[PDB]
């Protein structure tokens, strides 16, 4: 049919069998199908992005400097195939031939407070400060704020704080070589106490095992203790593998 | 039909087949639909927001500087999509073509004396006095007054005042790193008593 | 219907209801008759 009425915040793709190609007709006007044309599909109403939210698009339109959709010559659009974009709140955009709503309008994801998200870069990239990351580096996204997705950063998992309240203590094992918070370097394996009060937040590498008690020592009791390997105990006493004190 | 009466306080939608266009037939007046035109729907009430309540509108229309609803030159209105706005007692109004009642006619909320509510601004913004809020912010809205509600701030529940009498006192927990009304810092876990 | 193609050397009347007036819509060109315009008749050669 000829008469194609376009209802407004809607588009519909035109194929000029001429050279079989598709143009995205987006506006609230009717529309006139020559013979040479054949409409795709019927108006479709524009993907709008709510407020707080986002979406990826499949294959994004090659845009330019301007931004103005890279039209290419024989009646296509020029697309970045196989890539993804992330689109946050706009006024409702047409999908332009060839690209598909991979992601729909889904919230921007907040983290609560003392709450970390686990992100690691898929894609070889750049970040904010100029930061040279690489494939399979991982990313603490700590904080009550909200993050913003990225598509050469995926979250992982989100993990929770762990709070040491007074006379405990969190044992952290390495899971690969890498230094304490304390600046104390660790190798995979080592395993250590962290006695700082509060929610201590758990690192990438370092894994979050359990929370030791303290012993409390009164005037009527004290403490048997061997070690298991060569070190100096809080007096500063050099003790031995084996040694009972 | 051509003859369209719509009776006072009422409003219709003529839809201009020519751009496919809607607009607000508002008036104590009759109107006669052409052949372009087709109406969309018989005359509404327009809608009012009685003294001490309030209302939001889904997608509201896009005015400007002097209150004028900025109309689109193809025969549509410019629309604030998937926004919302609070509108208080007013002279009824029509409902403009895209706009859809979100919250009817609901009372403010007045929180009793010695009561308070647990608001959280979901959209960044800023507050009355240029305060500079961030989303997750949470807030208590205290006191006997009466709170008007905002987009960019939710109530999450409303909190009751603890009494605490002679010779006694209040545990208090910390749920995150704060201070406490006498200014002592508190971290996660820390539990005092106000007395 | 709105498409009316007009061959060359034709011409047709739409009649404009919102005036009930008529015009000679003449030309070897197509024409689109919109709610308001009623085709009185088809091209006829001129």
């Amino acid at each position: 049919e000829f008469i194609i009425r376009i209802p407004p915040y809607h588009y519909i793709h035109v194929l000029d069998q001429n050279s079989n190609v598709s143009r995205v007709e987006v506006g609230p006007k009717t529309y006139i199908r020559q013979d040479n044309e054949r409409v795709l599909f019927a108006p479709m109403r524009m993907v709008t992005v709510p407020p707080r939210h986002y979406c990826t698009v499949a294959n994004p339109v090659s845009r330019d400097a301007q931004g103005l959709v890279l039209f290419d010559v024989t009646g296509q659009v020029r697309l970045r195939h196989a890539d993804l974009e992330i689109r946050l709140a706009q006024d409702p955009f047409p999908l332009y031939p060839g690209e598909v709503l991979e992601k729909d309008i889904t919230p921007l994801q907040v983290v609560l407070p003392n709450t970390a998200l686990h992100l690691k870069a898929l894609l070889d990239f750049e970040d904010k400060d100029g930061d040279k990351v690489v494939a399979g580096d991982e990313w603490l996204f700590e904080g009550p704020g909200t993050y913003i997705p990225r598509k050469e950063v995926e979250v992982v998992e989100i993990i929770q704080a762990t709070i040491i309240r007074q006379n405990q203590a969190l044992r952290l094992r390495a899971r690969k070589e890498c230094w304490d918070r304390d600046g104390k370097e660790r190798v995979t394996g080592e395993e250590w106490l962290v006695t700082t009060v509060g929610a201590y937040l758990p690192a990438v590498f370092e894994e979050v095992l359990d929370l030791v008690d303290a012993v409390i020592l009164t005037e009527k009791t004290a403490l048997h203790l061997r070690a298991r390997r060569n070190f100096r105990d809080f007096r500063g006493v050099s003790r031995r593998t084996g040694e009972e004190w």
